[PDB]
């Protein structure tokens, strides 16, 4: 038995940060990432810039928008919580992150042989183009584990939306 | 063994150089296959070098299929949402999607234009996807009609069990996402009388275009296949 000792709102968090560092996209595909990711649990999407990124940057005025979309999208998924959705930077100004995980065509590690639901989250994707093999092993020695995420070529909005939901719709939280 | 080789250039990354020389022992003469997520084919070792090289014996057919039927069961959505998960799900691998008229969704018929644009949509997607296999486009069914299942998991709101607790890799798939609106208690109920094991996608509310693509993701792109 028991006895409901106390209600109270339910937790709409993931528990743990979970940060997406997604390069630029072309039309308007990020508007979209930020939305569905916002639904997912992150907690800041952090714009890149990279070799084959065809946007370098994002006016004040862009990243506006972004901003009132992953507000919208957050009160409908039921958080308070609104993701941090920042300028975009280089890839190289990624930091060292405790556990890391980027989307690699090549890689074999499921990510849930790799993720430690305990820990924050740095997650990685690359645009259209992906990232240069370079560019991997830069995220690498930041931290972040190569994972798959299939047989398939996925669009970068799908391959972000599916490498964060195995992290936290897979983990039911 | 299957090795990464970004262009099929003759030439593999240090990593798999590396792997396949200090770990498997790899000697010239040694055949293998390479592949960079576009094609596949099957290698010989020329050199071991640092980094090992190789020539292109025969071009080969990546594997794209998850090696399961996986058969999407969703709801109608209003508008052209369904052209949204259609696309996700054909590059996530469902090999045939069924739109179900349920108690919530509004529309409750889908007309021959319709079926027509989503179908459309799934040849294209398989193509960008790198599939042959088209996902078949069915017109919409009764809830009812859905059939007992081998294995099945439906996507519920009012859900506890994490699909990597029950998912079984060998068998075929049977998936469920509800309307706007959501599942009913009936229907969940019945839904789970077919065979399906209810699910949670998280604590957040999801639409049901993200929820169809993130319950496809953990089962198909999340076992890497
Ligand atoms: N099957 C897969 N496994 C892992 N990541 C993938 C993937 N498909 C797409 N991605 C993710 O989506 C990004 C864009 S895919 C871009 C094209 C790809 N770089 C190519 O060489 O054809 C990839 O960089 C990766 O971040
Ligand atoms: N967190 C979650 N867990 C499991 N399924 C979810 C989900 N969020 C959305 N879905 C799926 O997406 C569909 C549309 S969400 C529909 C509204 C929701 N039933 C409510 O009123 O709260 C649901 O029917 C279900 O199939």
């Amino acid at each position: 038995r028991y006895r409901v000792l106390e209600e109270r709102r339910p937790e709409r968090e993931v528990g743990v940060e979970v940060v997406l560092y997604v390069a630029l996209l072309k039309g308007d595909k990020l508007a979209e990432v930020v939305r569905a990711a916002t639904e997912l649990g992150a907690t800041r999407i952090q714009p890149l810039v990279t070799r084959h990124s065809v946007p370098k940057e994002m006016g004040e005025g862009k990243l506006r928008r972004l901003r009132a979309v992953a507000l919208e999208a957050a009160k409908q998924s039921g958080r308070v919580v609104v993701p941090e959705v920042l300028p975009p930077i280089p890839l190289k100004a990624v930091p060292q992150v405790a556990q890391g995980l980027v989307a690699h065509v090549g890689a074999t590690a499921r990510v849930r042989e790799v993720l430690d639901p305990e820990k924050p989250l740095a997650l990685a994707v690359g645009p259209e183009g992906g990232f240069a093999e370079e560019e991997v092993a830069l995220l690498e020695a930041r931290g972040f584990t190569p994972v798959s995420l299939g047989r398939r070529i996925l669009r970068a909005e799908t391959a972000a939306l599916a490498l964060l939901a195995l992290c936290t719709a897979g983990e039911g939280r």
